[PDB]
């Protein structure tokens, strides 16, 4: 939930709120603040030249954004994250935010810990993009979005809400064949599709 | 009169709690699947941080070079595995410390995990656009990538034609994920296509 630490830090933020599917943080921009998700969920996303989307990761309430630049003055937004839902978000100017590191390095302490866990988290998305057929990356996400604190129950496993699009920006392919593979797998005995929701055996 | 630091202070009141040790080239540092804790801190030479597939092919995920930490991926909660394998790619010299040390120095002064914080940001960064070129590229568009951005570094050498590097079948694998052989039939391919020529582990990428 949250203690005396992390409030003492939400004090010294301004409070915004942002409808689904409104933009935070645009890619290029001038890296100058700090942001924590109060409540809501986001999507960190890259783009190719054609305008091909990839999703980086989803984050969540608890969760730190926009802190890839607060070491190094000068830099820009390394990707742009997007509302998944109706977000409150907490944010900070990264100089007041490194005065408080030195008042209580804890706080600098909890956002290290989540850059650790991302790095471990992008390392394997690397792996899978670079050792997997998109057979097998569509199979795998299949999984990792039950993990998401989003994610349902059912009887034969877990169901959840994801579209062709969605699937297809996470694993890097069209929504066609992201459509083809679906009805693959499903003749390969191995998930039930019902529209926009999947069985998972 | 008493001398200077010879390098930076916060750095060698750091290393001062440290063992270092010394790594001849191809020695394994970090292997995947351990427990992690432990952190280490690159003195001298330099690392490759790599990943497999189930039948062994590799993939670097990075290189690391002297002032940077290595093993700092499990410092921040208890009971986690090593993300990677860490291989020695030169002659290395690398101190390592305890988690529990190094918290306790974190508590003496936050400035060396302000450091060590600024590197993960890095890394990230990093990684996040490997992830974007192998989503969007192909293999052949991976390797063709590969070497317009090796032609891209400083120590790339100016050639008549373009610019001239020198790498291995092997290394370029390992960067793209794929195998030598597999690098092999597409350097052959891009030189039919006049877009590179190769002699040994000399290319050429035309201009
Ligand atoms: N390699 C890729 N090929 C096709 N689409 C991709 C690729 N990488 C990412 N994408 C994105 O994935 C999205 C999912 O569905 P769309 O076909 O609507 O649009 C797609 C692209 O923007
Ligand atoms: N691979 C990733 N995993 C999780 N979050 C990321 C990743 N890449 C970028 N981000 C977030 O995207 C944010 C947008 O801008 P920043 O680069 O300032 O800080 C970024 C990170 O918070
Ligand atoms: N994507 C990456 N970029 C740079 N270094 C990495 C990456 N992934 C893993 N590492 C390093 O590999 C190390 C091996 O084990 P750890 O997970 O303890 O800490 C790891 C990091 O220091």
């Amino acid at each position: 939930q949250t203690d005396p630490t992390l409030e003492w830090f939400l004090s010294h933020c301004h409070i915004h709120k942002y409808p689904s599917k409104s933009t935070l943080i645009h890619q290029g921009e001038k890296a100058e603040t700090l942001y924590y998700i109060v409540k809501g969920s986001v999507a960190v996303l890259i783009k190719d030249e054609e305008g091909k989307e990839m999703i980086l990761s989803y984050l969540n309430q608890g969760d730190f954004i926009g802190e890839l630049g607060l070491f190094e003055e000068g830099q820009e937004r390394s990707a742009w994250v997007r509302a998944k839902t109706a977000c409150e978000v907490a944010e900070i100017s990264y100089k007041k935010f490194r005065q408080l590191i030195q008042v209580n390095p804890d706080i600098l302490m909890r956002l290290s810990a989540q850059m650790a866990r991302r790095l471990q988290v992008t390392s394997e998305k690397v792996g899978n993009l670079a050792f997997l057929d998109v057979t097998g990356r569509i199979a795998q996400t299949l999984l990792n979005l039950a993990k998401q604190p989003d994610a349902m129950t059912h009887p034969d496993g877990m169901q959840i809400k994801i579209t062709r699009q969605e699937i297809g920006q996470i694993v890097g392919c069209s929504r066609e064949t992201v459509g083809r593979i679906l009805k693959m797998l499903e003749d390969q005995n191995l998930i039930s599709a019902h529209g926009k929701t999947i069985v998972v055996y």
